């Protein structure tokens, strides 16, 4: 058990545990309690002996517009204090419960997704498109931030060294054409932008087709070895990216953005 | 000098030392003392001062169908005894025969590879294809075990890490679109599927007439400092993936698949 | 304040330190002490608090023919001493300054580079072209050469390992379409050929309507961390790379070539 | 600067930034809103051009008795998150990144996430050979904190620190010494800490005479760089596999 | 659960799976099947969800005196892929990788392929003062084998293990004891590694008292992530570089 | 096969390859070229098939007090490129890489860079207890040469090198002993190094009876791979960031 939230559902179906972003009117942005309770109900896929596919979902035209900056409220007896509260422990568990993941992540990319939700998208280990006007965006240098979500890895890794110092460094999308050429998305679905709902379960049609006849413990046992490629850089990254993000935040140069 | 193999020839031409599958018949599947054979091979290579290139060619319509079922056989105390001493070892040292390898090392893709055979295809520096019909299937998912032969390393760095996850977890092929899309085969030499033999006679004619006026010393001096990027991460993977392996063995899933 | 130097020119405009290779009568070969000049540019440009990009510029029909031979001369007690302070001594520094570097480094394509200077675009941040005749050459295994200016890492990471093996054994180009296959090149302008000057003032061009709007502190503090994925790795090939040459220079095989 | 904070002062001089612990009355248990303060104080410390040498020093009998275990949420786990999760990672993060020479006066014992801190000092001098460090985590249902998952078997060697830790154990004094982890026992008597600390800065002050500080730095920052990795990593993966201790509840319990 | 040796037996005490060579006249050498079934026991001992302490005991004056030179292939590599090769892969993995705490009571010297096994547990008690390890590899015409590669510089230093290694010289009991390489010596008669052994457990039953077990695990798994990577890499390369020595011939006339 | 230098001797007696620095009057200090020619001499001995050993010895009371003080460019970087960089970097590199047995016999003093070489070397054996090493970095306005960033914290531990580096202290006979830094300590008197040379060799033609050398290469081939990267990493960066206080000037001015 976990407690309910509006914003994101869950359920199992055999193998897969489905994770559903269902706030399409607010383009499934996210307060920071949102990306704890994505950790939480990792934590549970994770946990769960029938579960070998956990399959995130969203809603709409947006698979998620990233952190939602209504949150901000009104405590702490610093700035400092503050900051490390709410954003370093907030990015630094979720960020940790996608890399250290043990179930075949898989991102159903129904629209674009924008900041933490993409660095989260780029942690997944396949990633499904529903059109090819999908995109990421990673906006850090407009916002006054710098890399979040082990985007410092995944990045270059999945895109090029070069590609993404273009994006970040300029705050240009990462759009379809450029994750086609880098295999990034495993299939395009060429549905209508409207579709997100068939486009979901479309993907869960087939992978109920694709799973047939596999030893689903040898899907587990061949991640665990691949994870082992850049799981070291990863963690380093994540500590490294919330611990440097905090003097952006206390000098408030992305409160002004 | 070696013992003589039926299945698998070699000759030295120049600088080249060249290594052949000529069982097409059974489309040259190999048994584990075939793929022992192969490491000594390399071996041989490795020693001769005057090789700067090992070439693996094969016969037939397939380059390789992998490890060679019939093996079974019917003298050991335990089911972990027989398959260290079957698999692990086996596995171990032919994996380390192409990772330690000093020589450039080219493979002439005549037809599909699968398996452990697939898996030395991609340890391989540089990969010339007969036409746009060949494949690499690494079927572990089907077969109840894991990656091998240092897949694990291998195939997220030369096809990147999504489209990896997509091939494995379902056994699906890296197909020829997929290769070239990620510079795999240097080149397509575009001949029909029936003519292996003609295929590899025209590697090597325009091997003979790339290597004119090159200074060969250099090209084993450049692959030295080459193989040290990843050598680190293939000798820990080998490790890994062998004695990884033999839960699924030992489990008996594999023998029944 | 640094000397003049008649082949390599500077100026700081904005947030943007520009070096001019303004030797197109020679294809811009560089002396020894012109790599060494370009290092202390670049040290110029990581200090100045104003910058944040450095920017690479050339001139005429080639970005640079590479490391200019007529150098020679005619002193030093062994060729081992002389060898240790003409090229390892250059060679190490000017990488160094390189990979090091703080901003974000940019180069604009204007022709062919080689050898050296191709290895330092190589280790550009961002890589725009003027046309598709572009291209890249590193003729080390024709020279009797090996691996220069941290090539050993750059090529394979960012051209892929199988593609960087049959260029630099085979003494072939990484041509326009490779380059771009792989994200190499972020934007080709299409220009004519003797057309230099004019690329270049419309890279500047757009470069000052690109950077409108960002915090260029976090594109340094992004810089920063993605630098930290290969840094370990360019350091240790950059150390074995300029020790390894010695053998070739001191037996004199690229003196004959 | 900064706000005060009555448990922890702070001052300049010349090139030292002098860290104090002065609640000798609760052996230095810290809070976690202490701990933030430290590593602010470090930060302060960090970008202060005059500053070479970042000295921690404490009052009393202990150095620290480590966290105080007097000192919503939605969750357990969002309580936790940003309890225990950023608390940690961002003082031990302080500690590991620090650019100036991080210097211990240890005037007795260290516990729990204070000695972890202790372990992550360039230098430590001890007042005399009574202190010991204790990481008592096997006994409080937790694991490693704050970058002794590196710190204990790189300063103390790998068996030791597995009976020491699998066994709750304390790091005594001549395991420190048999390891160079103290570079000079001063002898003194515990009941004066506050000579111990000048008796500390008097020796530093000769000892830095006639030296080019940026060279100590600069030494730092290379010496530094054999183990950031490391402590990085660990410090990601000590702050998240904690949770399931936390909320399994186990800790509340001991 | 798994065959009889009867060289080697295994019981479960509590959280204890305790693993006794019990061959002392013949100094408990040990045959490739021998140590292909000490990695099955570790095996069931890592999957036992009852055992946190894996503790290997042995019998009379030696521990182990190494392997047992006394113990249908196509050709000479073939013959050692199947019988050096695999058999020094799996163990020295089953070693690495073992997940429970890992404890040996040393009763006497080491030697060989068992010494390296000694020198990846997590903690070593001695009986007496007589104890050492010999790495003979230099004398027989081989290379590092188990691991030690990684392990000996690590637990002994580098400049100690290049005099050791390179002159065929023992690892005594004062570089031991200086290495902090044995947590505990007994200090009891030679004649009774029964009695030994049997203090050993009682100390560790005291010790565990009052301690979170799965705290034990969790700390070591966090511990073990600091050379992991190095002792995979080395098991490999060992094994592999070795054959060159054995299809030569060199160790079989030594 | 090379010139002579008057200040370095060389000569090969079986497996043993022997360099000599033969300047006692000027306590061995080398310059830049004395420097390269041990790197062309360490070169020769790693290609002769017939060494296993590369010996160093000195003469009189010092092993050697470090660079040579008293020993065209169109800017300061590119003298200090040519003269500075080039020189440690080649250097440096032969010992890090060198595939024979280094060991050093060390007479007396080493400082500063000589210190670092003698820290490269694989076994380090003492005429007596007076020997220390020396790095004056902080002293001259320096930082960490010849791959000292991670050879001191390898063999002398983290928390002694920042004291020592930080505050331009010696390694003393002490810390060497009990780091097991010396192998053996001969007891000689400091009047005649010349008897402490030959009887390390007679030692040593004793210690390699009945050994197979390859070997030693094998295994040294292995153990190398654990520090490698780390070296050549810290060659480089060591090198590079040097220059800033070579250009700066605060070195001469020292």
């Amino acid at each position: 058990e976990i407690r309910q939230n509006e914003k994101i559902s869950y359920r199992i179906e055999g193998p897969f545990f489905i994770i559903h972003l269902i706030n399409p009117d607010n383009l499934n942005a996210l307060e920071g309690e949102d990306y704890i309770y994505l950790g939480e109900l990792l934590e549970l896929a994770d946990r769960n002996r029938d579960v070998y596919f956990t399959i995130i979902q969203s809603s709409g035209r947006f698979f998620s517009s990233g952190a939602d900056f209504k949150g901000i409220a009104k405590k702490y007896p610093s700035e400092t204090s503050k900051w490390v509260s709410n954003f370093v422990a907030r990015n630094v568990y979720v960020t940790d419960a996608f890399i250290k993941h043990s179930k075949v992540l898989i991102c159903c990319l129904n629209g674009p997704a924008i900041g933490l939700s993409a660095a989260l998208v780029a942690l997944c280990d396949i990633v499904y498109s529903i059109n090819d006007k999908v995109y990421l965006l990673y906006p850090f240098a407009n916002l006054g931030l710098i890399t979040e979500g082990g985007t410092t890895v995944s990045l270059p890794l999945k895109f090029g060294t070069n590609t993404t110092y273009e994006c970040l460094m300029f705050n240009k999308p990462f759009k379809y054409d450029i994750m086609c050429e880098n295999g990034f998305i495993s299939k395009n679905f060429n549905m209508p932008s409207s579709n997100a709902e068939a486009f979901n379960a479309k993907v869960l049609e087939e992978l109920r087709e694709k799973v047939k006849g596999l030893y689903l413990p040898s899907c587990l046992g061949m991640k665990k070895l691949l994870k082992s490629n850049h799981i070291d850089a990863f963690n380093k990254a994540n500590s490294v990216e919330v611990n440097e993000s905090l003097k952006y935040w206390v000098d408030g140069e992305p409160l002004k953005r």
